[PDB]
């Protein structure tokens, strides 16, 4: 229920990234949560994705509304630091050292509003 960041401390924050340093070099962690004023969309099963490096924003747009099992007339955006990431046909790991938390992980939220 809580966001991941009234769950775990930055110190441990900080501790799962260099885990997933060591453990999954090649993946970005990346945190993705509703948006907290959403209506429409429901709950992702999970929070955490490992997401392999060279896979392109607007590709994982794609891949979390697949996830969402979502019908066609539903709006739904995926957003980093409220930029839309529908159209960012550039790798995840070229935006991750600009956009990531000062813990390493890279939040995203997603809502059916761009606001
Ligand atoms: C949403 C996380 C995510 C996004 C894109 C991905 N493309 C591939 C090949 C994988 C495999 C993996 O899970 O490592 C993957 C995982
Ligand atoms: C997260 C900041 C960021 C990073 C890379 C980006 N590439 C493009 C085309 C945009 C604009 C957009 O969001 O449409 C963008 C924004």
């Amino acid at each position: 229920d809580r966001p991941f960041k009234q769950r775990r401390s930055f110190a441990d924050r900080c501790k799962e990234v260099q885990q997933i340093r060591d453990q999954h070099p090649s993946k970005i962690p990346v945190i993705i949560e509703r948006y907290k004023g959403e209506k429409q969309l429901p709950v992702l099963d999970k929070t955490k994705f490992l997401v392999p490096d060279h896979v392109n924003m607007s590709e994982l747009v794609k891949i979390i509304r697949r996830r969402l099992q979502l019908n066609p007339t539903q709006a739904f955006f995926l957003l980093v630091n409220q930029h839309s990431m529908v159209s960012v046909s550039t790798p995840i790991a070229d935006i991750y050292e600009q956009e990531k938390d000062e813990d390493g992980f890279l939040y995203m939220v997603y809502a059916s509003q761009e606001t």
